[PDB]
């Protein structure tokens, strides 16, 4: 089973500020809508109680407490671990999709990046690791908009 | 300039059928739509008089006779050759997304694929071009829907 990251960021490496994410790009959702349809995706506790489970899509969430979801299209893993031997014998593929903590505990496993660079520098507490280079771009494209980003696909190996 | 150009193909290398795209495969539209989002794109005459004026994109479109358009958002050439010395002056890129025809007289200028692959061998009658094996495939993700579809984006070498 494969591991995609898919994660948007500003030009100082924020992606979040509390809980919330400290920027509106209009035509940025659209790239996550597009390539998440119908997949599954892995996201930590807290971004999942943000945004809920939006329709079209598959959840993995992770908790470390008893936490669990109301939503027989969730499925709750008490590990990354856990969730990805779960996940395998349902579906060739996964995306990460956030909490800056899932982010830093699965880069090392993934081997697609989605990455969204927003041209914003504002405030917040929550940021995205650095991208090693064992990865590299093969894939970039500009968007003009009310915020400009730029949307680049890493490969690795 | 960069030249990109967006196709969904099926199977059997169907792209239309008379007027009309020969499927219906939920979620495939929305990789088009993030993709052009606020991007030039080069059409036909006859797939522009299709689709219509769809917000948030600027569109050429070329034709051999007295066709015009009212909206304005929208410049008609009398030739592709026009268009793509107009489109310079305009705009750092322009997405090819479709004709037929003019994905034909289009494809040896463009630098990028966007190539969706649907799962279903439809009869019609205006096919896609063969893709020179100067391209090759640096992305691919596949999507289960009502009818699945593979996306893939193709960097020509
Ligand atoms: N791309 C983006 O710009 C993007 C995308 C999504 C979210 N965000 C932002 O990121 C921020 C939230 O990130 P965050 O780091 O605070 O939270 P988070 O990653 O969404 O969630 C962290 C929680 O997930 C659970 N968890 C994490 N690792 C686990 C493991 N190995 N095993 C079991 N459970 C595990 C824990 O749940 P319990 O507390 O239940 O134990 C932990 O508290 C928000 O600001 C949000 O807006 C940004
Ligand atoms: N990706 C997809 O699956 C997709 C995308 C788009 C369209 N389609 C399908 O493709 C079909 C349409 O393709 P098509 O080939 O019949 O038409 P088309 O390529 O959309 O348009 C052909 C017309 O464009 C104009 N044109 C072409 N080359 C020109 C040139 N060198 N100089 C000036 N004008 C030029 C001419 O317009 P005039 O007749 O006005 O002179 C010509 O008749 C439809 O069925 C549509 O559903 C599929
Ligand atoms: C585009 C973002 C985006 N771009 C890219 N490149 N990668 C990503 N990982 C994300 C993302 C994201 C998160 C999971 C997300 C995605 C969403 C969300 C919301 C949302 C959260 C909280 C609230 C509460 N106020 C409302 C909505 C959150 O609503 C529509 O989709
Ligand atoms: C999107 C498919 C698509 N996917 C990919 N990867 N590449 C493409 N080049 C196209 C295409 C296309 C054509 C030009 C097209 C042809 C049409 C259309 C529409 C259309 C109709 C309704 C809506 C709803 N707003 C959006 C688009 C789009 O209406 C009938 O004829």
């Amino acid at each position: 089973m494969k591991v995609s990251l898919m994660a948007a960021k500003a030009k100082n490496g924020v992606i979040g500020c509390g809980p919330h994410i400290p920027w509106s790009a209009k035509g940025e959702q659209l790239l996550f809508k597009a390539l998440t349809y119908n997949q599954w995706l892995l996201v930590g506790r807290k971004t999942f109680e943000s945004m809920g489970a939006l329709p079209n899509r598959k959840y993995a969430v992770v908790t470390r407490s008893a936490w669990t979801a109301d939503n027989d299209n969730v499925i709750v893993f008490p590990s990354i671990e856990e969730a990805m031997y779960g996940l395998a014998e349902l579906t060739d593929h996964v995306i990460v999709s956030g909490g800056g903590e899932i982010y830093r505990e699965t880069l090392p496993m993934a081997s697609t990046l989605h990455i969204s660079t927003i041209d914003i520098e504002p405030e917040g507490d929550v940021f995205f690791p650095n991208i090693p280079n064992t990865f590299e771009v093969v894939f970039e494209q500009h968007f003009s908009s009310n915020i400009n980003y730029c949307y680049q696909i890493w490969q690795k190996g």
